């Protein structure tokens, strides 16, 4: 009753053939960072977790280098090496002055082939919705996009989280990500956010007018147009964007 | 807090060991250019300005002989001698029918070496990204390259500007780039026409799309693919393409 077996897997694309027993609380969530250890996270891609993620006072953190989406260093994106189906996610988030991170879900570890042949491993938000992690008021994609699609808990380059009741950098914030059989709500702070229905009329018209539209990025919009590919279901994980940010009290409940 | 200290250097790859008290608005734009001095700017490679480039009712003015790439008599590229990193650059720019320049960012100044161990001046252009200044209506270059990659506020023969929004030739045209940890867009007329990310796979795919891959051109490859070299910095600066252009109100604001 105290504690539940998660599977997990070690490396890019490998079967889910090892458990961890993680503390599951009398309402069903289960504790997947345990804020001394990366046990069941690796990066994505990876068989390790990139060096750049590290713990500190009982938070992850990404020691971020200012480069945006390089992912320079020992760095890349990290996950929770764990798919989830219908799940209830929740977690606190700090980021820093200017910063930029995220919180992806139903994310798939996605390669495709160049014109001879070798592999190119290809970005997590091609699969992966993503919860938006911002500061606001300093990082300039606050200003782009559309109607503030690209501020903290959006569904980024989607649906604007509204009300925008993000608290200002350096403070933490509380993230909520629900998907329960297609239907997505992300919270901020303890508020409803946005509501939207995967695999819907209406999520292929949002796809097709992001950066994720089939004329702008091919690859993105068959991904994410069947999200979770087919069995609706990938990882939850969190963005390098080359900034510092934090992140603790990372619980998910199983809803299936 | 009305002026800022704006380091710069003064000949050929030399420390900043200067500096200059420049205005500052509320909003952090610093102004570069007084209208009246070429205080902080010298040619591309050179410890002066190039007699070409004068200042004409408030204006920089370059004075054009109509030799396109030649850059003959005392002319060759500007640049504002202060390495930025995160910033937005707003300027002005005016051309003369059928004119043609550019304003580069992230610029290095390289050479390389000859066969005998001599110096060889390398082009601004194969450091730095260009965005492109043109009569779209009446210079050829309009018509060459692909889907319009070569008008103006283009990434010159990469990305188009999107919308293709300019004011035609003798008017005032307002230019945008921002650089923010990699991030960059380009606006054109308070539009912005295009964004793309430094560092990453969809850069290396765009340079190797473009006349500096590498299998083109290795050295322009190397320095664009790593665009600002080790620290991620570089000259902001104003094209010699041969042609009468005016340039005014020229502000950066410092981003990180
Ligand atoms: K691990
Ligand atoms: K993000
Ligand atoms: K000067
Ligand atoms: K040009």
């Amino acid at each position: 009753a105290n504690e539940v077996a998660v599977s997990y897997s070690k490396s890019l694309k490998a079967a889910e053939m090892d458990s961890l027993q993680l503390p599951v609380d009398a309402d069903g969530y289960i504790t997947i960072f345990d804020g001394k250890t990366f046990n069941g996270w690796r990066g994505y891609g990876k068989d390790r977790v990139p060096s750049k993620w590290t713990i500190e006072d009982g938070c992850i953190k990404f020691n971020g280098s200012g480069g945006g989406e390089a992912q320079d260093g020992d760095g890349g994106d990290l996950i929770f090496a764990h798919k989830f189906k219908n799940f209830e996610l929740e977690m606190e988030w700090k980021v820093s002055k200017g910063g930029n991170s995220g919180i992806f879900y139903l994310a798939q570890e996605v390669t495709s082939k160049d014109k001879d042949g070798n592999d190119v491993l290809e970005p997590i938000y091609i699969s992966a919705p993503e919860y938006q992690v911002l500061d606001n008021d300093n990082h300039p994609d606050a200003k782009l996009g559309k109607d503030n699609n690209r501020q903290s808990a959006s569904l980024y380059d989607m649906i604007p989280a509204v009300p925008q009741n993000a608290k200002p950098f350096g403070e933490w914030n509380k993230a909520k990500i629900m998907v329960y059989k297609g239907t997505v709500v992300h919270g901020q702070n303890d508020e409803n956010v946005l509501e939207y229905h995967l695999w819907t009329k209406q999520w292929t018209d949002l796809l097709q007018a992001s950066k994720f539209s089939q004329d702008k990025w091919p690859l993105a919009f068959e991904l994410l147009n069947n999200c979770g590919g087919e069995n609706h279901e990938g990882f939850i994980g969190m963005q390098d964007h080359g900034d510092d940010v934090w992140f603790r009290n990372i619980r998910v409940k199983v809803l299936d």
